């Protein structure tokens, strides 16, 4: 498999209210095997200066990361579209800030993939 | 005269409760004459992918923007270090968003500059 489709797209998005993260994989994902988390990630002091570094810091995290060496994103997954679009709802409106998805996913035709998706949050949980 | 140091940078930076934004020149500013203004820029549908993007919004402002056509951040500017530091202090915490600081500048060499400062703001009040 590999992802078609992510919203937000790798980038830095206004978005006030931002609470759904969708992926859209190119294959059914196959349901318990497959699973989905989030982080807002720590940016060093001074900030990050392009996403190609946003990229390299949520490169090392993945559905076996420890949620108490991080700051994980509560939410609950639902699969839809025949199990190709994954809907990641979160608990309350996400804040500002930098963000990552990971995944592991074992997909209809029995391979296991993971990754990761992420983007800036520059809207906060409401309109400025 | 051109822009030395800015604090926050050109950069995505967390700094939940930023309230004040510093630029120092290259030579000392003349009081009045130049002039500090910033907006919260309104991003595209799509997103921007990097900051060369986010500087194509932020260089099309100036000090005679208009701001009933924007998003003006209400501050009191401040000058120091002989005149060639400025201190932007914003009226309340800035929220999370890309912004942009811009001036014109008269410098005690008695000419006048342009320019503009970019940054997001990716945390929040506190
Ligand atoms: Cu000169």
């Amino acid at each position: 498999a590999h992802l078609r489709a992510a919203d937000p797209p790798e980038a830095i998005v206004d978005a006030a209210g931002l609470r759904e993260i969708r992926l859209v994989f190119s294959e059914p994902v196959v349901d318990r095997f497959s699973t989905f988390r989030a982080f807002r990630l720590s940016l060093p002091e001074n900030g990050i200066r392009n996403l190609t570094q946003l990229n390299t810091l949520a490169s090392e995290l993945g559905v076996d990361t420890e949620e108490s060496a991080h700051h994980e994103v509560e939410l609950e997954s639902d699969l839809s579209s025949q199990s190709a679009e994954v809907t990641l709802h979160s608990d309350e409106p996400l804040p500002a800030g930098a963000y990552a998805v990971v995944w592991r996913v074992l997909s209809v035709d029995g391979h296991t993939t993971t990754g990761f998706h992420a983007f800036v949050h520059a809207g906060g949980t409401a309109s400025s």
